[PDB]
């Protein structure tokens, strides 16, 4: 019964995914979402989950994945 925080290891990966060149929005989201979907927290107490309240998940796997695609789906 303990609340979860976006940690550092995650935020770090979250940025890497946001650095992908030749952006595909559908992909970015899907990946960006997964980086959020593990646990959820209305830090700013406004009734909504937004902005900095977005990261906090097993991001290492997603990062390596998103990076594998952006690289596999990139130009020669």
């Amino acid at each position: 019964g303990v609340d979860n925080k976006f940690n550092k290891e995650q935020q770090n990966a979250f940025y890497e995914i946001l650095h992908l060149p030749n952006l595909n929005e559908e992909q970015r989201n899907a990946f960006i979402q997964s980086l959020k979907d593990d646990s959820y927290i209305d830090t700013n107490n406004d009734g909504a989950y937004e902005g900095d309240e977005l990261s906090g998940s097993q991001s290492a796997n997603l990062l390596a994945e998103a990076k594998k695609l952006n690289d596999a789906q990139a130009p020669k």
